[PDB]
């Protein structure tokens, strides 16, 4: 409260550490359904389905120009990604388990670098 706060927590490699997770990310060999943004004019359902789009590069843009105020807005991203792959894709599909592939890898090093 006003005057009144927990010890300081060291933010100040936050931004350096997420673009290493995100380097991690982009080459892995099932990064391919999530390196891009999905082309909305050529597939049927997306743009109506999936309200908020989500992609690597789109995420590795917003990294490098501060558009991420702290690094759990960062995971939010990362997990949509994973999330409208979901909402998409059969789960017995190569993007299906790409997905839950990422997701696994992702929040594992998310784990060990931040907890």
């Amino acid at each position: 409260s006003m005057s009144v706060k927990k010890p300081k927590r060291d933010d100040s490699k936050d931004l350096a550490l997420c673009s290493m997770i995100l380097t991690e990310m982009e080459t892995h060999e099932d990064a391919w359904p999530f390196l891009l943004p999905v082309n909305l004019k050529l597939v049927p359902g997306y743009k109506k389905v999936i309200k908020k789009p989500m992609d690597f590069s789109t995420i590795r843009e917003k990294l490098s120009s501060g558009q991420y105020p702290n690094l759990e807005t960062f995971a939010l991203d990362v997990r949509l990604v994973f999330d409208n792959c979901e909402t998409f894709n059969e789960d017995d599909s190569d993007i299906g388990r790409a997905g839950h592939n990422m997701r696994k890898y992702f929040e594992k090093k998310w784990t060990d670098t931040f907890k």
